């Protein structure tokens, strides 16, 4: 009927006879295709009649290139002309040939041929020169990459929720997520993931991972892998690898050793180059070597495909001093097209930060350049990265900076890129806004949320009545949830505290306002809602389910109690029920206690107000205060 | 990439996944080797050198190149052997420009011509290659593989799915449609950052699936499908205006005798001056053709002249207008009809297809998944072909209405030529509360009648003189002696906003008021809420006020001096001109106010007077007096 | 040799995984071997083929390469060539071109060959020139006569006045703008490339500041300005930027005074050609009826440095470009062209951009500039003032014509830069600094400019900030005394007005205590004008303790900030009602009064007993006495 030579690429999800039968079928098809390729090559070489046309065959002799068919046609034509061609009047035919195409009569055939060839040779060389010059100009405009000369351009800020200097950063060319490291006090390092505008996404604490100076980030068949330098239970060095996940990770079965036998004799860290599929290693020489080699750090270039199994150092180079302390310690490392980029060094403050370039094969210093920024008109180094654009193949040298003293630590990425790379990186994600791009309220991330504290991105939001019903952390009990609210999520501090402001969407009722601090990393640390009184001249009613005034404990939130409603309250002053309207005031006290005031809404009669304190201190009695009517 | 040779020793997800991966890689490698061998056989120019080709005749083996050299050399020697004594001028001509002496004139001419022919072909090859590289870098346009890039959000004040959008290349205004109940559609105009400008309700317009937008001698025209009074299909044109429009004298019929036999809508291509029509088959026609829609390509000039001539026509197969894959977007560019389909839910992906309009063939079908960073499910919503006025560069715009159910947020994504997306993203920066330099934004009106007319979010400042005319100010005119900071904040998706007024005071308290406004109807505007804040300053009652009953703002205290107390006609009769007092204004029912006058006594006994007044009547003052203690 | 296993194990065993591993490795090796074999066949194999496998077909001949070679060799032998005369056979043979075509004559063959190559090379040359012309038009097109101006940024000085001029520093990206002031002064404000205010200089008796020449000399920026002396005489000078105030005298250097001080003289500096372009006025004695008011001189900046008087090119500006309805607003120069921007704000007539060829004096173009669009809501009819500038990019040498605008009216006055640039210039200028944000780009709190600041009023840029406990300790303008400084605070700096009043909001970072909130207005140009902090009460139900170091209730003066006093604590207050110490818990309320005075209420935290509250007023009015109010216990 038909027979498809196409392989089964969608397999059975269960190990069956069918799963085996699909694999055998594929291997049978592949075996036949391979046997056919082997037969085809042999047949091409030995039997195929018209393996090629003669036009596909080069014929070259003494600086002349033609093809076999055209040269055969040429030879046959030379024969045919000698047989068929008329014998001319020699001299007169030669005399006629002295006249060039413009009609100019040269003195000799050789003069004419010389003039013709020279005219075309000079012309074609002039066209070739213009081609090379236009191409050189085009390539310089588009692909110029000079880290020794170009001024770094600001790309973005990086906003982790950790107050520490940045060790390293890596921009994922596929997802555009930024992976950054920050050392933590207990020989741990924090690995934060950010959006390309620097906005925090999530994080991973690498427990006993050391300082996190740098990691190698490698994609393997659409899956991302992180190659990290760590420490075990005994604080001994280990070069391991693992896939990202949020939360925590420690040396054990959760991560894979690479080649422990050759790397764990020293501190071993690495960076991955996707262009050449190389894995560049930065290994610390043992303390005893620092006195003899005068080189505190060394770099070894190895292959990634070869790192998946075999041991082979392609090129090795010692990092001289002063490129590793005291006034110039290592702050950044990257690699591109046979050049090792090295960023030094501390600074705070006096001494400038330097970017160096070394030829990894010759070990020579190619350039040393001062790196300084003046756009926030001191500044300290924080990592290097080599960005390779997935769509265009274009590149940029990324320079990470951490600016300010201690508390005021802010991080930024600067770049030296090829044409359009910096503009692309700066504009992947617009900077964080309180609204959408058009100035409208941002959408909520959850429908009828269990926790309002789950809204962790700053912004102006709106919560409808039905979306407040499930809230477990709402400022008002469920009996009061009859309205829509404006929600403002504002920045807090550098470690995860944010502010949240709720305002009731009321035109004919007062705009109730509450504010709190939330800890986005632990809701148990969330602050209580602060009621901020504001009033438009409207009354506030008590929900009908409430029969005790003692249930009303929000400080500064008044209620109106009509004459009829006053009968419903079991804790209402006994001899003051069903006679007048009252304003209930709820005032401050100690934790577990409340102060309440009921003030009469009297018109011709004497003013009366009743005060009580109640809670853990006991159920206090009401005390009456009465005034004297005057004119 | 590389074949996985170390497989999982446990039959699980990774085993099946990497087993499938290997077979996909093997399939590609087999196809590549077959292509290489076929290309070697049929197309490679210089598949071989002649020295690799055996020439064997009488048990003597040579190669093709050396035998060709031998034959050519024989020929020339034969010519020299039958040339008499030659011609010296011809002998001289055997020497080429380098000084190399060839055997015959023919050998010299051959060599010269070949040298120049090979050289000029080498220059031509470099020209074509440099130009191909340049054109690929600058003008690559591949909707089948390029990843859509976020351009902007669209922010209408209509909470409905977007039907269509069009980016005006001259003004940069975005024209978007949203279907409304009652068979109307709303046409909203937005800034290129999505900010709402104004809108037009197209009464009995239908769903507003798409309009054709065309400039005719500097005048913008909108070609729409609309309904008449009898609910009959009318293909029309009209120019934009705000408010409302309906079928009649305000709309011009466009070839009614040709299009009004069915539902007809259009899109306009400015490059080829084509109007592309999407038309419906009637229920009876649908089963026979297995198609709901058909597309007609016509000249816009022919439309202007009223001449009926279908240049190219194509039926859309039902699978592209189905329950699972309904039409969500349509556009056209350089002989290709782009068709966007998708469902709102069910984990079925949305698709972008491209059809060759001339041959009717499907060129590509691709899943459109905005699995990016600006997204962190998708509801497909329109296509547009943006054509840059300055450069002629283009982009395929993809509209998305995202969000789980309600409320809807809209965004434009793009597949563009070099620099187009960067340009579109940055025409207008995203909305800010300040100007670009962090300063207060300018007010849209000087001495405004209504503060509610300030409808764009932002931080503003109103000078004393610009508060004088306000008809909706939180304080009466007697109190308008200061500048105020005005903050206009987002409210909800439908048009409610918040407004906050704060008095610019250094030596007086910073009075603060807040309200909700309805930007579409000021009658729905909320009352101003006073938010008390105090720096320790007193607040004076304007001299023009002689009744304490005029002071009704809750929480706003006033100080009354001994002399001032005499002026108030409603001051407790026996308490005038004897002391200073603090007037407190407290909460009550609507139409009523509570007031407290507390004495500013120093050595004498404290006194305070309370009253309630308004619709409940003019309540009497009640005195409360304390006992001096140590 | 090894073959693929096609009969696999029927159980997911170790044998199954191995057989699959073996096959994949064997497939990979076979494909590598096939690819090596094909590459070797193409490039190195000697006798890759026999000539019989290679097709030779031409017209009525169908053959293979080997048989055709045999045929040609055979033709050699049986060919009978005549002894046709001296050079006869050689000339005849030369008539055959490289394709094997036999021309009738040597001249015909040479004509054909030359013409073929001449036509071909001219075709290649035409494509080269066309590709280059297209490339240059795409990259370097600069047409102020037709290109549409693009919005770059707003400019945000702290001065309410029309902008006279602006200059974008290509090295620092700082924008230098001038605004005329009453009293014949001009304000020179420096801004970030997003328009954010940095600092300013008041050029006392500087005149209008119509335009300055900005020039770098050995890494030093110099400003060449028209200024006036004490006698209101015109002085052409230079000075380096400083903040504050400057006036004619020792701080300003005269620039060829004997040449330029006979009239009003202002300049612009072109860095490409190192030219100083002068705009000068004709004096009334030099003018007849409708004569021109202004003239422009082109001079070398080297000649200016050396004090050499040499006008390279001069041109009078026709009166129609310096009129009541078309007065001068902007001036710039580029590549032999003088750009002139005219406009009258209140007459509703249009604004124009003109280009003049400075050498020939001819008008090249006149176009209406209407920048009313999506970026200005679309306030085109309100274009109030304008300036021009030529931006020259340091990195690329690319350029842009910058068009400055002020859109009015009066108080609603706002400034913007629009541009007509070469490819990528506008995108570059728009994105040097992102527009001002309340947060960093990732939505986090912005860093503070000072550690443990003396004044919070020194934080003058809008934004959300955080101050740690230790950084509040030495604040001289904090809303609470030092005894209360035990917490971190959120600080919000908000815009105020156009002249420099900003708002500051402080909120206590409290989860288990109330979030104390204070707000004030600051004058960023004079802290003596700073307002007092307003306390905004908000309460989560927590009590507030009086620091143990405080023993006077009279020290607690913040209005609306309540404190709780325990029975034990009530004994330490020297101003507590004498007969009410150590008997109960109390809530202290602090209420409004006149400046210099405070009202305090002590309300008892009684449970079964009668409620009591005590009121007092104290301060400049005297130390008022406490008054007791007692209630009656009811059921
Ligand atoms: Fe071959």
């Amino acid at each position: 009927g038909s027979m498809s030579n196409k392989l089964i690429t969608d397999l059975s999800r269960v190990f069956d006879y069918r799963y085996v039968d699909e694999n055998e079928y594929n291997f049978k098809l592949i075996s036949d295709m391979l046997t056919d390729f082997n037969f085809s090559l042999e047949y091409h070489r030995n039997k195929e009649v018209f393996a090629h046309d003669g036009e596909q065959i080069k014929y070259e002799h003494l600086n002349v290139t033609s093809n076999v068919s055209d040269f055969l046609t040429y030879l046959n034509g030379r024969f045919s002309n000698m047989v068929l061609g008329h014998n001319g009047d020699g001299i007169n035919e030669v005399k006629d040939a002295r006249v060039d195409n413009t009609g100019y009569g040269h003195k000799t055939l050789q003069d004419r041929l010389y003039h013709d060839y020279s005219t075309l040779d000079v012309f074609t060389k002039k066209v070739e020169k213009a081609v090379d010059e236009h191409y050189k100009e085009y390539r310089a405009t588009e692909y110029r990459f000079e880290p020794k000369e170009q001024e770094p351009e600001f790309i973005t800020d990086l906003s982790p929720y950790t107050n520490a200097v940045m060790q390293s950063f890596w921009v994922d060319p596929r997802t555009k997520i930024i992976y950054m490291t920050q050392a933590r006090p207990g020989n741990h390092y924090m690995l934060s993931r950010l959006k390309p505008n620097g906005q925090f996404i999530d994080r991973l604490l690498v427990k006993n991972g050391g300082h996190g100076t740098h990691n190698a980030y490698r994609y393997i068949d659409g899956e991302l892998w992180i190659y990290s330098a760590v420490l075990d239970s005994n604080k001994n060095n280990k070069f391991v690898r693992f896939q990202y996940r949020t939360g925590e990770i420690t040396y054990g079965n959760e991560m894979q050793d690479v080649m422990p036998n050759i790397f764990n004799d020293r501190y071993t860290s690495a960076i991955y180059n996707p262009v050449e599929n190389l894995m560049i290693f930065r290994r610390e020489y043992k303390p005893t070597e620092r006195q003899l080699k005068n080189s505190l750090n060394f770099v070894e270039v190895r292959s990634a495909d070869d790192i998946d199994k075999i041991d082979k150092v392609l090129y090795q180079m010692d990092i001289p001093m002063e490129y590793t302390s005291d006034t110039q310690p290592m702050q950044g490392i990257t690699y591109d097209a046979g050049i090792l980029y090295w960023y030094t060094g501390d600074s705070n403050t006096a001494n400038p930060n330097y970017l160096q370039g070394f030829d990894i094969k010759t070990k020579e210093l190619l350039f040393k350049r001062r790196i300084d920024i003046g756009g926030v008109n001191f500044q300290e180094a924080e990592g290097l990265d080599m960005y390779y654009d997935l769509e265009t193949g274009r590149k940029a040298l990324l320079i990470g900076v951490t600016i300010g003293p201690g508390n005021n630590r802010h991080h930024s990425i600067y770049s030296i890129g090829q044409r359009g790379v910096n503009q692309f990186l700066k504009n992947i994600a617009p900077q964080v806004s309180m609204t959408d791009s058009g100035g409208r309220v941002k959408p909520l991330p959850i429908q009828n949320p269990a926790y309002l504290s789950d809204i962790t991105e700053v912004g102006h939001y709106y919560i409808y009545t039905q979306d407040t019903q499930n809230a477990l952390d709402f400022p008002l009990p469920k009996a009061f949830r009859d309205a829509g609210w404006f929600l403002d999520v504002l920045p807090g501090h550098y470690n995860g505290a944010l502010r949240q402001v709720l305002t009731r969407n009321s035109t004919g009722r007062n705009m109730l306002k509450f504010e709190r601090v939330i800890d986005i990393f632990n809701k148990k640390n969330n602050g209580a809602w602060n009621f901020c009184p504001q009033n438009a001249g409207y009354w506030e009613h008590i929900p009908k389910s409430i029969t005790k005034l003692s249930d009303l404990k929000i400080v500064g939130l008044d209620f109106y109690i009509t004459t009829e409603e006053s009968n419903r309250f079991t804790d209402f002053p006994k001899d003051f029920k069903g006679i007048a309207g009252w304003i209930l005031e709820v005032k401050s006290n100690t934790p577990g206690n409340t102060t309440q005031v009921l003030r009469r809404n009297n018109f011709p009669s004497a003013h009366q107000f009743l005060v009580r304190n109640f809670g853990t201190g006991g159920v206090g009695k009401w005390s009456l205060f009465e005034g004297k009517v005057v004119e």
